[PDB]
Parts: C-alpha cells; sequence; structure tokens
C-alpha cells in the first residue's frame, strides 16, 4: 500500500463504489458552466467527510472559446471510517419546481 491515495471521480463514474483508506482523499472533478447560472450542489455526510478544498477554475481550451467550460473540483477527506453516499446535482439555485439537469451518485467505503 501507499502512504495515501487520491481518488478522482468524474461524471463518468456515476453510480461507482469506491473503497478508500482512512488517510486517502477524494477529488470530484466535474465540468460546469457558471455563465448559465447552474452549479453543482453536493450532499455528503458531514460527520464522515471534511471539505478539504472546493475550487472552480476557468479551463483553457478547446478554443473554441478559451474560458469555457469551467472545472469544479471538490476535495473530501475522511473524518471517520464507515460507509457513505455522496450525491451531486447540477441545478440553478433560485429556480423553483425543477429537478437537477444531471445527478451523480457515488458510494464510498472508508476502510
Ligand atoms: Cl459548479
Amino acid at each position: 500500500g501507499p502512504h495515501m491515495a487520491i481518488h478522482i471521480l468524474t461524471e463518468k463514474e456515476d453510480h461507482a463504489t469506491l473503497h478508500i483508506s482512512f488517510n486517502d482523499l477524494i477529488k470530484i472533478q466535474l465540468r460546469t458552466n457558471p455563465s448559465t447560472g447552474y452549479a453543482w450542489n453536493i450532499e455528503y455526510p458531514t460527520d464522515t467527510f471534511s471539505l478539504s478544498q472546493d475550487t472552480i477554475k476557468a479551463e483553457p481550451h478547446p478554443s473554441g472559446m478559451v474560458g469555457f467550460p469551467s472545472i469544479r473540483e471538490i476535495q473530501l477527506k475522511p473524518l471517520k471510517v464507515g460507509t457513505t453516499t455522496i450525491k451531486l446535482g447540477y441545478s440553478r439555485p433560485w429556480e423553483k419546481g425543477k429537478e437537477p439537469l444531471r445527478s451523480l451518485t457515488y458510494s464510498v467505503v472508508i476502510r
């Protein structure tokens, strides 16, 4: 085993189950388009993970348009061992009566 591992999750890993170690990190890396008012919202057990870093960054290419899309990166560090579900929804904050355009679900076992 390593000192620690960083596990990268993207849209493509929807419904994945990840087994990680106590001292590992999860990095969720998603594309996003802030110019539209949409953003990813994350739901996770706050007793089990700490938000180590949350970033939105403008992406270089394809230019294309040079600045679109953007990248959302959410890093989570285990606080406790256990089994968790992380859910993300891509939606508009103040929009009423609508479901997220896209939803992601990950199962994470911290052993
Ligand atoms: Cl976002």
